[PDB]
């Protein structure tokens, strides 16, 4: 997998689970074409977001629904969501992990790049 | 001001300065219009952003040009920018400070809401 | 004020008020020696934690007791305090602001040092 | 492993690597016994920290030694070092893995309980 995405929970200190990953890609209009999704799991990553072969350069979006994740829980929050905005870049071989570490009214986010 | 936003640069230990902001509200038509823009002084804040009457309910989006940021530092950042999207004055208004807290490769980002 | 201490709630979105906040300085037998202490106000900052004068050269420990303020907002945290211990001073004096946002199993700190 | 360290470099965007991982278990002295080490391998993780049976209950400290890290990369760093402290506590099974974030002038921590 050449993107992975992974979302913690700061308050409850476990991963977030069930929450909604949309990615998106930078279309020529400036527009943001849907690129994949899923929803986290028990390890707060989604399965199989993308493939060698579709993960090109280009300008992505990240968007993680953290404002569902928080209403479920029962806690207001102040995003609509997190949103990660990158360029992916060819320079060898290199995995991308988005983590993110919510809570009600911020959040955190990384890359590693491995 | 109802909307502040201040950025902090994690490399450096100062505040981000020099940094664009640029504030959207969803339109209508649900599009994202400009609706604010300033750049960060030597506190790590742009100033009047907007005002108490111009600041109405909606969906907002502050966008923090960090890549222009840490390339005028000579550095190749991960991200385009960073992106604070939320719902303002939704119970009344309310006085709001979004801080961007920034690394090369990371960025972390909270809200002091207050009444 | 050359040391300042703003704490930041990122549960509430507010600023982390009547939070104890104890400074030390590691002594020549290299033990903490208790240096300075406060409590955040409504801002979220102890005030008048220390002067230029006594604030020489040295290794400090900033303690923020996050989990006595969890513990009154009703949370069970993961943390006894937020420890950020750092060299100051160490090419003269310089001001810092040792800012900590708090979450119930996390928090993030960071330090504005300016001349 | 009840115990886990992952330790991450927000400027380089990769884990932390090499970076030295001491941990303190609080005695009746309320003095800091040594309790385990380890340095980060390339996954920004240190190998074996301890065992079920000796994690015990208790008020435990974990320093990462942040300081030599960033210096090895050449880059004026603020802290001394990142410590985490914590009290183990039993509450059904649980495993700990401390996640720390470093930067030069700053570090996010967070616990994931799991
Ligand atoms: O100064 N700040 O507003 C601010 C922002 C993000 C942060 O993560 C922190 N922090 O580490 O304490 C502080
Ligand atoms: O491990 N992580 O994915 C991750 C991400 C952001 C973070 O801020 C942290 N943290 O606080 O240690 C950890």
């Amino acid at each position: 997998c050449p993107l992975m995405v992974k979302v913690l929970d700061a308050v409850r200190g476990s991963p977030a689970i069930n929450v909604a990953v949309h990615v998106f890609r930078k279309a020529a209009d400036d527009t943001w074409e849907p690129f994949a999704s899923g929803k986290t799991s028990e390890s707060g990553e989604p399965h199989g977001l993308t493939t060698e072969e579709e993960f090109v350069e280009g300008i992505y979006k990240v968007e993680i629904d953290t404002k569902s994740y928080w209403k479920a829980l029962g806690i207001s929050p102040f995003h609509e969501h997190a949103e990660v905005v990158f360029t992916a870049n060819d320079s060898g071989p290199r995995r991308y992990t988005i983590a993110a570490l919510l809570s009600p009214y911020s959040y955190s986010t990384t890359a590693v790049v491995t």
